[PDB]
């Protein structure tokens, strides 16, 4: 289908412009699951470049990819085969890059589950990624923004919970099909406020619309994960590449805080005829902040945001040595600790 496109303003102020904006954000989350922003030309160039600097590590030896990992933090490499979505083997090859924080860090002494210092591969790519995500970390402030201004909340609603936001993104490479399997990724949704895309000219990814009458499993449970849920049930909309945009959709913070009245779109990725470049970024809560419910002031759930970043990660890689540390040194007790003192 075709997807709606709309250029963000660089400030959200909160005039008559911004709240239509908004309307409109939220309107076509809610009729076509996704829409795209226009992208300027520093935005434009910064995507390009981080692509570029993906696309030259991936050519680099597994040993020496394999050697970008860390035992405090989920960021760095992820081979091809080794995360799991609904039990079984995803195929990208992907660099995560979560907050960057050094044994210097109050945090990582305390030993925070997750915090540490993304294994960065060279000092270029360190550059580019970091560079990229300011600029996505910008408009994700602009879509918080109108977001709220959309539902009638007070303009700030969302950003207060994403101050030291634990924003990260997902460097990814799909390999060409070369066996039976076409499956890159399962179904799934992901975990925070929102996801804003990028991807080259190959085509891959498939995202399912809301649709009138279908539970959606809440993925902060355990008992309702969303990994394979509708997988191979219609109704998927190919995302079709287009030069100088961004895609954006909502992850499970926002289907959580309003009530479902915004839901985190359901995607999958398909393995092409040429490998594939693309990059999420996750405009993420706060590791210390809970999301509430805001059409429902006397609702009781909450989700603290870390808590479920840290069992997603935990499920997506239950063999790697991040997850075998936060089990050796009980780091989830730890979490259990930090929310109160
Ligand atoms: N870290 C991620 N966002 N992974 C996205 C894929 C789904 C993930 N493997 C899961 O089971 O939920
Ligand atoms: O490949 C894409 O375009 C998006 C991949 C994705 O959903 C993810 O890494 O969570
Ligand atoms: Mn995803």
């Amino acid at each position: 289908t075709n997807l709606q496109t709309f250029e963000l303003p660089t400030e959200v102020t909160g005039c008559a412009a911004d709240i239509s904006l908004g309307r409109a954000l939220i309107q076509a989350w809610q009729k076509d699951g996704i829409f795209q922003i226009k992208t300027d030309s520093e935005q434009d160039r910064k995507t390009q470049e981080a692509m570029a600097a993906s696309k030259q590590f991936c050519k680099e030896p597994l040993t020496f990819k394999s050697s970008c990992v860390s035992d405090l933090t989920y960021s760095g490499y992820v081979a091809s085969g080794e995360e799991v979505t609904a039990g079984k083997p995803d195929f990208p090859e992907i660099f995560t890059v979560c907050k960057d924080l050094s044994v210097g860090d109050q945090r990582v002494k305390a030993g925070w589950p997750c915090h540490g210092p993304v294994p960065w591969p060279n000092n270029t790519y360190q550059k580019s990624m970091k560079t990229f995500m300011e600029e996505l970390g910008l408009a994700g402030e602009r879509l918080l923004k109108l977001t709220a201004l959309g539902f009638e909340l007070p303009i700030n609603t969302f950003t207060d919970l994403t101050r030291d936001g634990w924003h990260h993104m997902r460097v990814l490479r799909f390999p060409p099909q070369t066996s039976t399997l076409s499956r890159g990724i399962g179904a799934h949704t992901d975990y925070g406020l929102l996801v804003i895309a990028a991807q080259d000219d190959v085509g891959g990814l498939y995202i399912r619309p809301p649709v009138e009458g279908e539970k959606r499993n809440r993925n902060w449970l355990p008992g309702e994960s969303s990994a394979g849920m509708f997988e191979h049930d219609e109704p998927w909309t190919f995302v079709t590449p287009t030069p100088g945009v961004w895609t954006v959709f909502p992850g499970d913070i926002l289907q959580f805080m309003t009530g479902g009245q915004l839901l985190s779109t359901p995607h999958k990725v398909k393995l092409n005829t040429r490998e594939r470049f693309a990059c999420a970024y996750f405009h993420e809560p706060n590791f210390e902040a809970s999301a509430y419910p805001l059409f429902e002031p006397s609702a009781n759930e909450r989700i603290h945001y870390g808590e479920h970043f840290t069992n997603m990660f935990m499920r997506c890689y239950p063999d790697r040595i991040t997850t075998q540390r936060i089990n050796k040194e009980n780091r989830l007790a730890h979490l259990e600790d930090l929310k109160k003192y």
